[PDB]
Order: structure tokens, then sequence, then C-alpha cells
């Protein structure tokens, strides 16, 4: 059995805890053999941190998906994307390649992006991947505070086409308990890990939709790929560590090299 | 103890096999924290294969290269660099972090005014310098070399040049029974051998074989302990490499973890 391949289109992180890093990172650590098309970088200022995006021009972009799709990738990520245009030319080379699995984690003001996303991504994705502000947002809802909540917006996202959503609450929402909800259009299941320590956190949702491609790309469900990413980045998040006063990355190999954890499933 | 945090200044390969691709995830498989300042992006045309390379600002290149340094690197390669301005800014940034290693990785294929810059700023600042049998040629000015006396010669110019220890590539390239790689230390020149392997699917090779040196030296290994690990880590890879398409197979990075070790006999020579 080859390596399954793995594409994300995605920006870098020069930090390195999330982005294509992440992805990249996650896609070795799953045995996948990972590839990216970069969209932007993202860097940051050594005294205060401030973020600043500077964008790859759209002929460098193609040219980076002509050399990915002859390669012929077997599942497809989708990260930051940032512009409606990038958001969607993501969905077409998707549609063109022979790919099975595509992975829309809905990194996000111009809500022109969050339509793109609606319109050209959502009715593609075999997963989507939505923290909790991004779920209000797709869905309409606004601040979601609640599991009922999350089942409502999920309710809205499988119906505005994608075929597989998981609304992440985690810190965001419990402080005691980690919660995910996974729908499939049928049935709401709620996801659960321990709550691990919050301050060293950068990158967990990255390497949760990486690891939920990686899963899908070697043959898992797509229920059991999002159990088993939530129990991936899981391991990720417990063993976090401080880079400097600003961040503090996921350990992206902690679930191979350092323990799993285990991730409690009921329907709700 | 913390992990490692292992920074390559490289381009993006988009085939993924060699360039920054290889060193995050070489660095990954060997257990540092991987990171890169991007120079510049490498793609491929679907029906030749011919290489464009499309460079990066400089304002760009810059901004990577603060945002890594304030986090510290405590190991930095280098890889394609493209021009003799990143060429200096590499070697500076270098010595402006508390980095202990410095691998450079003189990549010139898949503008030799670049191999007078790598020689005045690099060498004399590497740890360790890594050309194959076309690089080592050029850096040492003595053209091509087809033999282990050859090599010798080379390390020792290249040496001469400032380099505190140089591994000099064989491989393929001497056209030979097995896979040797000259190592020398200033002192005394060691070979390093494996079989050869299939031919076909190497791309990422030495990508791969200078990226799990500066991981090995970032974990604690002497430089000759950490090039034969190299060694032994890329011969897996290659072994284990397989067929993208009719132009070009990559390594598997992981295969070293996943499939097999492969022993590297070392006799000093
Ligand atoms: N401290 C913690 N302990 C356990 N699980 C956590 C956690 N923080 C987040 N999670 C979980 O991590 C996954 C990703 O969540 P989410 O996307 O909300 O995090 P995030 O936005 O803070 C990271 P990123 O820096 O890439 O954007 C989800 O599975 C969520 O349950
Ligand atoms: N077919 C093969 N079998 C065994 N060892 C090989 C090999 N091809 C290369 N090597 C070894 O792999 C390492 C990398 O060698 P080198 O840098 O010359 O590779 P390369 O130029 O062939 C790949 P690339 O340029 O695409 O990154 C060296 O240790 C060399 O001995
Ligand atoms: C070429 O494949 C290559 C190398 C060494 O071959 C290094 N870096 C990048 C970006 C490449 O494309
Ligand atoms: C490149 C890139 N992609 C995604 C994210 C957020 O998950 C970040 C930062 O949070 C990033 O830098």
């Amino acid at each position: 059995g080859a390596l399954k391949k793995v594409l994300t289109i995605a920006g870098s992180d020069t930090s390195a805890g999330a982005g294509m890093q992440a992805d990249l990172k996650t896609f070795q650590e799953l045995d996948t053999y990972g590839m990216v098309a970069l969209t932007a970088i993202v860097t940051m200022d050594k005294d205060t941190w401030s973020h600043d995006v500077t964008p790859l021009p759209m002929d460098v972009f193609e040219k980076q998906l002509e050399t990915a799709l002859s390669i012929g990738p077997d599942a497809i990520k989708t990260g930051m994307l940032g512009t409606e245009e990038i958001i969607k030319r993501a969905g077409e080379v998707y549609e063109a390649s022979n790919a099975q699995y595509f992975v829309v984690d809905p990194v996000m003001l111009n809500p022109g992006n969050t339509e793109a996303m609606i319109k050209y991504l959502l009715p593609k994705a075999t997963v989507v991947t939505p923290n909790l502000f991004e779920a209000g947002q797709l869905s309409g809802l606004g601040k979601l505070n609640s599991i009922e909540d999350m089942k409502k917006a999920a309710t809205i996202i499988f119906d505005k086409g994608a075929q597989h959503v998981i609304i992440k609450g985690g810190k965001a929402l419990d402080q005691d308990k980690s919660y995910d909800l996974y729908y499939d259009g049928q049935t709401f299941y709620q996801l659960t890990t321990d709550m691990f320590q919050q301050s060293y956190n950068h990158g967990a949702g990255c390497t949760f939709a990486a690891a939920t491609t990686a899963y899908l790309a070697n043959g898992k469900s797509p229920k059991e790929a999002v159990i088993s990413a939530k129990a991936f980045v899981a391991s990720a998040i417990k063993n976090g560590w401080k880079m400097n006063d600003f961040v503090g990355p996921v350990d992206h190999g902690a679930y191979n090299r350092i323990e799993h954890i285990d991730v409690e499933v009921t329907e709700v």
C-alpha cells in the first residue's frame, strides 16, 4: 500500500505550530505523503508578536496547484485561503482531481469570504471543521453557547451541503471537559476528552483538521476519522509547550511519541 | 527536556520530496520542532517536469527571519537560498542567534556568484557542509570528482575555506557498486558506506540527508555521529522510495522509523 498523497491548500505560520506547518507535520505523523500549495505567509513582530499576512500572487498559487494536481492527491484539506478567488479555486481543484476526500477547515471582516465558503466549499466538503465562532458565522446564528445551539448550527451547516460537520467547542464552550459535536445528517454525536492545560494550544484546530484528513485518506470513516483526530490533537494539546511569552504550540508528535488519549462518544 | 527548535532556511519544493518539505518532515521524524523561513517557491510543469523558481520578496524573507530568530533556534540548516543577499543574511542570522549548530547544504541543482557567496559567507560559519559530488567540485574549484582520492582533495580544500566538518556525498554520482560518502574533520578521512539501492526514485535524498544531520546535532550527537546517523536515515528513505510519475519519485522520509534501519559501514581511509 503506497503512501496516501494528502494536499493542504494553506498559508505558512512562521511560528510553525499552525498552518501548513501543522498540516505537513501531522500528515507525516500519520504516515501519509504530505504536500502543500501555499497561499500566504504569516509573520509576527519580535517585540509585540503582532501578526502580518503577506499574500502570494495568484500566478504562483496556480503554478503550485498545477504541480499538485498532476501528482494526484488522494485527499485535500483547506486551511487559510484569504480571498474569494482562492476559496473558489480550492473547490475547483478538488473537483478536478481524483481525490475522494475534501476537509474544509473554515479558518476565519468581509462576510464575502464567508459566503464564498458556503457557496464553493461546503457543498463539496466531506467534513467541515468549524470552531464555535466559525459555526456561528457559517450558520448565521451568531454566538453559540451550548450543545443544543451546536446542534442547530450543525443542522444548518449540513443543510448547506456539508456531508459531515464537526463543531468544535473545546475551551470556547466548557472548561471541565472538551466537547465537540459531530453530525452526519441522521445522528448527533458528542465527542469528549479531558480538558487539558489551556495555556499552550496554538495549532490545535489546524492539527485537528489535518489529522481528520489523513485518517480519512488512510481509510477511516468520517465518524472514525474525527474521533481519531480528536484523540490525536488531545495528546498534542496535553503536551503543548511554551515557545515565548505570546505563544505555545501543541506537540504534533505527542500521540505517537508520548501517549494516546481516550475520546468518549455519546449520542445527543 | 524541551523539543529542540530547528530552523531551515529554504525554498518550497511543491512536489514535496525535497526542499523545506523534506526538512520539516525529517525534523518531525526526528523529534525536533521544525521551522522554516521560505526563500522561494519551486514548481514543475505538468508535461515536462521542468522547474520554475519564483523568488519571494526580500521584505517577507526578512520578516520570516525576525520571527524565527525571536523564537531562538537551537540549530539552523540552509537549503536553497537563491541569491547572494539571502546567502549573506543566512550567515548573519546564524551568528545573531544562540544556535550552536549551522548545517549548510550547498544546493546548486535538484549563478556561480552564489558559489562564491557560499564560500565567503557560509563555509566559515558551517558546523557541517554537505555537498553532493557536483557541488564539492564547484566549491573546491577542482571541477569533476570521480574517486575517493578526488573527494579527499575536495574535502581538504573545503575544510581550509573554513567549514568545521565536511561530508562529500558520492552515492550514485560516483557510479560504483556501493554508496560511498566521504567525511573529513580536518584530521582524518572516514568513508561511509551502504549498499546502492534502486536509482529511479531518490528525489529529496540530499535535502533529507542534511536535515537529519541538523536534527541529530541538535539532539546531542557529535558531527561525525550525526552524519553517520543521517546516512542510515536517508538510506532507508531511498530504499523505500516510490514512483510519483514518469519523471520523479521521492524518498520515503519516514522509512527509518516506520520500515527499517540500514547499517552504515564506517572505515578510516
Ligand atoms: N485545552 C484543551 N483540552 C482538550 N481539548 C481541547 C483544548 N483546546 C481545544 N481543544 C480541542 O482541540 C480541537 C481544536 O479546537 P479549536 O479549533 O476550538 O482550537 P484553537 O482555535 O484554540 C487552535 P488554532 O491555533 O490552530 O486555531 C477540538 O477538538 C477541541 O475540542
Ligand atoms: N541510489 C542510492 N542508493 C544508496 N544511497 C544513495 C543513492 N543515491 C544517493 N545516495 C546517498 O544519499 C545521500 C544523498 O546523496 P546526494 O545528495 O548525492 O543525493 P541526490 O542528489 O542523489 C538527491 P536530491 O538532489 O534530489 O535532494 C548520500 O548519503 C548518498 O550516498
Ligand atoms: C530541488 O529539488 C530542490 C532542492 C535540492 O534538490 C532544494 N530545495 C528546493 C526548494 C528544491 O526544489
Ligand atoms: C497560516 C495559518 N493558518 C491557520 C491559522 C489558524 O488556525 C493560523 C494562525 O492561527 C495561521 O497562521
